[PDB]
């Protein structure tokens, strides 16, 4: 709930994800980026079960990757489910889509996955 | 296009997206097949179709799925503007069956 | 169906898949869009379409583009027979790349 | 190239994939599962680059999930890299595929991944 997932967490690529879960299910935050073109911090959104049922909470954020200084023409999303104790951990799978003609649409999508740990 | 891509839109199987672009990336609506809530992110400065992705946690005041879905793609605009996405959906579960946790599929959104 | 499957396929881009369907699960053949080598399973006893996979290393006489793809999917027989599938390619990579080394998207194939 | 690739291998669930890399870029073998409806081993195939580029080695390979004693009505396909060195390791990522009807066909397909260590 709320501040299970609040805080700072990084992936294991050394990115930093800031976010702050509110009551209504809302996601908001910043990204930072150890890869791409990706230069400083990105805004987030996404949703989250603010009323889960042992299993871990699912949860998803995007992130497009325009901020003032640098535009990738991307967005990526993070599925994945938020599993608490000591070890708190998010363990996702992630879509990064790049803007494409059309002729080159087939190859359009990346695909892998991220774990995050909770600082 | 910003308001290119504000609008009702539809899926292949009849889901329904509603959806508002605001000027600096920000996408807000809802989404039924009930209502859930949806937000996102699009380009706002585009070169090529626009990239966006949004989630949609499937919880509302009636059911509770334990699930969320992030949808990325790109919107392409023109006579017959289109939303290609691909999908991935994430069930909250056990360590036991976290390997069987997440489905993958496509979906191609219109206006009609 | 075994020799439901047998037969030469093609998808929305106008690659062509020519394969045989054994009869305990083997599947053979080639895929162009150049020519390659493919071979894959799919269950000889079906239930619903027949579940199949097949894999292409895009490497023949002529070219070496490192990298595989994976098809995943089900045939449905009928009139206007189907595989529907979902891809995935992998190129090979040093580790520095290895977290955008994979693609994924879908392909529909039929007889037309 | 054979011998790299060639050997006993399990993930990090258990589950053991005994393969042999032929001259021509064939993968043949069996495969032997910790989860799901599998009981026994499984034929597998599949191909790689038997002439690869620091880089990876691409290869990809398929198990149907039925044997003489059971039947799952699945297919799974598993595409990645072999990273050779003392640490050999194959990344994957998978797709499951089960046979559904029409109606039931937007979720038959589940994704993830595996790491395979050799022995």
């Amino acid at each position: 709930a709320e501040a299970g997932i609040t805080g700072t967490w990084y992936n294991q690529l050394g990115s930093t994800f800031i976010v702050t879960a509110g009551a209504d299910g809302a996601l908001t935050g910043t990204y930072e980026s150890a890869v791409g073109n990706a230069e400083s911090r990105y805004v987030l959104t996404g949703r989250y079960d603010s009323a889960p049922a042992g299993s871990g909470t699912a949860l998803g954020w995007t992130v497009a990757w325009k901020n003032n200084y640098r535009n990738a023409h991307s967005a990526t999303t993070w599925s994945g489910q938020y599993v608490g104790g000591a070890e708190a951990r998010i363990n996702t799978q992630w879509l990064l889509t790049s803007g494409t003609t059309e002729a080159n649409a087939w190859k359009s999508t990346l695909v892998g996955h991220d774990t995050f740990t909770k600082v």
